[PDB]
């Protein structure tokens, strides 16, 4: 009852004005322009982060199950726990330390086709470094996004599903995530309380529709920059 309930797990986004790429932007110059004090003062992990996801989602079973960008198979691992290796399959460029039982397709992610599947998990993305073109990295990410998409948009589409969202405020991310939300009647984009203030990281996941993400990326974006500033700043 009360234990269902998000909780202090999630920041609460509801909807505002404002240019969500704008004031993300905005956030990513001011952090790259922080000094050595500032940006550390307030700088198989993901096994537990999963794990906290699909409590969110009411534990749902998972069936067949892709792991995108497994990485060192963390989340895999959890899948595994939890229903063992036959219905998970894992795909990453290759490192692996998660059970070797489960299978792995060696593959770049932009390229890779779709299947049906159950249940699809995406853990990939990457944070830039400040040395680089804003564009860059929001470019990157959006044609991550832009693979993923094919899984969410093949005739049947994931069931359940997990994924990362590393730069949310992009017009590519935002016209994506309401995409699949027409596509399969669901979603909501979260952030995870207690995630690093020096990312951008939301999580879309297949629990009752939440809309308007427009404005709650906006909610996040501004309000993750003023944590930023607080904790930057001293005394």
């Amino acid at each position: 009852e009360v234990y269902k309930g998000d909780g202090y797990k999630v920041w609460k986004l509801e909807p505002s004005l404002g240019d969500p790429l704008e004031l993300g932007r905005k956030t990513k110059t001011e952090m790259n322009a922080m000094t050595h004090d500032e940006f550390d003062r307030m700088k198989s992990k993901g096994y537990d982060k999963l794990r906290v996801l699909l409590d969110l989602m009411d534990r749902p079973r998972l069936g067949t199950t892709v792991d995108l960008c497994a990485g060192r198979g963390g989340w895999s691992e959890l899948v595994k726990d939890l229903e063992g290796p036959k219905g998970i399959t894992a795909v990453s460029l290759w490192e692996w330390m998660a059970d070797p039982a489960i299978h792995r397709i060696n593959a770049n992610v932009k390229h890779l086709r779709p299947w049906q599947v159950d249940t699809l998990l995406f853990d990939g993305g990457e944070a830039f470094k400040r040395d680089q073109n804003l564009r860059k990295e929001e470019n990157f990410n959006d044609s991550l996004l832009d693979a993923v998409d094919a899984w969410m948009m093949q005739p049947v589409p994931p069931r359940n599903f997990v994924i990362k969202i590393q730069v949310p405020y992009t017009q590519k991310a935002i016209a994506l995530l309401e995409k699949w939300q027409v596509k399969t009647g669901k979603g909501r984009l979260v952030r995870l309380a207690g995630d690093r203030l020096s990312n951008t990281v939301m999580y879309f996941l297949s629990v009752r529709l939440e809309t308007q993400i427009r404005g709650r990326v906006t909610t996040f974006v501004r309000e993750l920059a003023e944590r930023r500033k607080d904790r930057s700043l001293t005394a």
